[PDB]
């Protein structure tokens, strides 16, 4: 029920890249989901702003919304593909995999 | 209706710091609120992960939730107060004011 890391299975075979992409054709990206409320566990590593927002939402939920569960650390993946010129490319893309979730 | 920066007026006079805090007694923190969906305007500066999540939510909203509107840049404020030893302290606190919002 609380802010945590749940799966997200990304299938590049929908993407329409079939003539070009070699690997990976699928990868585990994860996503962040769940309530952001007291108590803010230490792994949510809340900013000062998030603590203050969470407090205000707790004192009067009509005035102020809760913070939100989102990725706080992400990591790259690399994709092996053939380009138009027919070169074999292996390229790193940043921010592809959620490594940690947090309330923000 | 879209992910943008709305006000949040923080009143330190609830906080129970009255014997100690000199200034500021109030500050504008802002908060992030609103829908995260195509089109992702350039100011939301979406990560690769957020674009992919947004696409998956668009193809099948039952499977995958939308990303979330959150602070992407924050700035400090400084607080002037008297400590227990009766010293006048002026301390910077990080991540107090939302400077920009984004979909994550």
């Amino acid at each position: 029920a609380r802010c945590s890391r749940k799966a997200l299975h990304v299938n590049f075979k929908d993407m329409g890249w079939d003539d070009w992409i070699i690997a990976p054709l699928e990868y585990e990206a994860f996503h962040c989901e769940g309530l952001c409320e007291f108590p803010l566990r230490s792994h949510l590593e809340p900013t000062n702003h998030a603590v203050i927002q969470t407090l205000m939402n707790s004192m009067d939920p009509e005035s102020t919304p809760p913070t939100c569960c989102v990725p706080t650390r992400l990591s790259p993946i690399s994709i092996l593909f053939i380009d138009s010129a027919n070169n074999v490319v292996y390229k790193q893309y940043e921010d592809m995999v959620v490594e940690s979730c947090g309330c923000r």
